[PDB]
């Protein structure tokens, strides 16, 4: 069976951790399917992020396949958090209208991984939702130079490249193959590992 949610929550489904988050505007239909699969369909939202993965991140290699589409702002990304320091990190494989993080990111270099090349940035978010409540914190970004939906993400290559430019991680919190939407509508269907 598949279980479809519209209220933000976390838990476990078929052995995978999942996090489904949204602020109040609009509707996300976030559905939990067989194994590592989830789907999303969003409209009229301000910001939402969710997917399947692990309750505690590591240097594991993560494989995923499926589809992602939005005519507006959204991302398909390995996504997670650390604490002390509080960091929101991203390995972005695809995006919609706008390539993140934009002009507020400090470009620090590139890393080759998984047949792609990713641009590395630090950005800061001010008073933004976080796993500890609204907070000001840094983001670590790897953003693939060409878009794709499906493949492996060798997370250790990113963590090591980030470390070599001063983007050092804290204690790992959750780690999911995420779909994110910002003031947009769209859909995704992602199967993790």
């Amino acid at each position: 069976a598949q279980t479809c949610l519209t209220s933000p929550q976390t838990g476990f489904h078929n052995g995978f951790f999942y996090s489904f988050w949204k602020d109040s505007p609009g509707t996300v239909n976030f559905c939990l399917l067989e194994g590592g699969r989830y789907t999303s369909n969003w409209s009229g939202i301000n910001n939402w992020v969710g997917g399947k993965g692990w309750q505690t991140g590591s240097r594991r290699n993560i494989t995923y396949s499926g589809s992602f589409n939005t005519p507006g702002n959204g991302y398909l990304a390995l996504y997670g958090w650390t604490t002390n320091p509080l960091v929101e990190y991203y390995v972005v494989d695809s995006w919609g209208s706008w390539r993140p993080p934009g002009s507020d990111g400090t470009f620090l270099g590139t890393v080759n991984s998984d047949g792609g090349t990713y641009d590395i940035y630090r950005a800061q978010r001010v008073n933004a939702p976080s796993i500890i409540g609204n907070a000001t914190f840094y983001q670590y970004w790897s953003v693939r130079q060409s878009k794709r939906v499906g493949g492996t993400i060798t997370t250790g290559n990113h963590f090591d490249a980030w470390a070599s430019v001063g983007l050092n991680l804290g204690t790992h919190n959750y780690q999911i193959m995420a779909t994110e939407g910002y003031q947009s509508s769209g859909s995704s269907d992602i199967t993790v590992s």
